[PDB]
C-alpha cells in the first residue's frame, strides 16, 4: 500500500497472508474454512496466516493453517488477468473471534464514488521497494467505468473495476494482490493488477467480487 496509514492490529480481521515460507499474497476469510484470493497468486504449498499483525513476530492472535485445496477460477486468463480470483479451503476450520472473523459477499455490486478500505503487506514505495512489517490501509473510492477504460484502454473487462486516485501517490502494490477491497462492510473487490504503482492516471485495478458470488456460493456448497 502506497500513501495509506497503519492500520493497527487486528483492526482488519479478515485480512489473511498466503505464506510459502514467506508472505507473498493477501487474501479474505469469508468462513471459517475458506478465503478468497487472487487467481494470479495461485502457488501449491501456501499456509494461511489469520489473525496476523507484524507478519514477522508472534504477536499471539495468530492462527496459521495449511490450505487443502485451491480452486483457481474456470476462466481465469493469467495474460488478461481477467476472473483473477480463486478459492482456498483450510485443512481445518480456523477459531473466530473478534480478530479473526469472515468478511460478508456483497448481495449487490457497489457503484461508483463508494469509500472502501484497502489493505496488504505489499510495497510502500511508488518508485522503490520498502515491505512494512505491519498491515497498511487505504481508503479510496471506486471509480467510473468510462474513467477506468479510459485510464487502461483495450485492458478492462465487466469483471473489473478501478479504485483510487488519478493524481497518483495513494494505490495498492506488489504484495498487496489478493487482498480485500471492503466498501460498506462488503468484499467487493480483490486487489488484481495497475501500471507501476500510484502512478498519475493508473489507478488500481481489482477483480469485481459481485460477479462471482454465485461461483464462490456453490463451490464452497462442494468442496
Ligand atoms: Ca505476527
Amino acid at each position: 500500500i502506497v500513501g495509506g496509514y497503519t492500520c493497527g492490529a487486528n483492526t482488519v480481521p479478515y485480512q489473511v497472508s498466503l505464506n510459502s515460507g514467506y508472505h507473498f499474497c493477501g487474501g479474505s476469510l469469508i468462513n471459517s474454512q475458506w478465503v478468497v484470493s487472487a487467481a494470479h497468486c495461485y502457488k501449491s504449498g501456501i499456509q494461511v496466516r489469520l489473525g496476523e499483525d507484524n507478519i514477522n513476530v508472534v504477536e499471539g492472535n495468530e492462527q496459521f493453517i495449511s490450505a487443502s485445496k485451491s480452486i483457481v477460477h474456470p476462466s481465469y486468463n493469467s495474460n488478461t488477468l481477467n476472473n483473477d480470483i480463486m478459492l482456498i479451503k483450510l485443512k481445518s476450520a480456523a477459531s473466530l473471534n473478534s480478530r479473526v472473523a469472515s468478511i460478508s459477499l456483497p448481495t449487490s455490486c457497489a457503484s461508483a464514488g463508494t469509500q472502501c478500505l484497502i489493505s496488504g503487506w505489499g510495497n510502500t514505495k511508488s518508485s522503490g521497494t520498502s515491505y512494512p512489517d505491519v498491515l497498511k490501509c487505504l481508503k479510496a473510492p471506486i471509480l467510473s467505468d468510462s474513467s477506468c477504460k479510459s485510464a487502461y484502454p483495450g485492458q478492462i473487462t465487466s469483471n473489473m473495476f478501478c479504485a483510487g486516485y488519478l493524481e497518483g501517490g495513494k494505490d495498492s502494490c506488489q504484495g498487496d494482490s489478493g487482498g480485500p477491497v471492503v466498501c460498506s462492510g462488503k468484499l467487493q473487490g480483490i486487489v488484481s493488477w495497475g501500471s507501476g504503482c500510484a502512478q498519475k492516471n493508473k489507478p488500481g485495478v481489482y477483480t469485481k467480487v459481485c460477479n462471482y458470488v454465485s461461483w464462490i456460493k456453490q463451490t464452497i456448497a462442494s468442496n
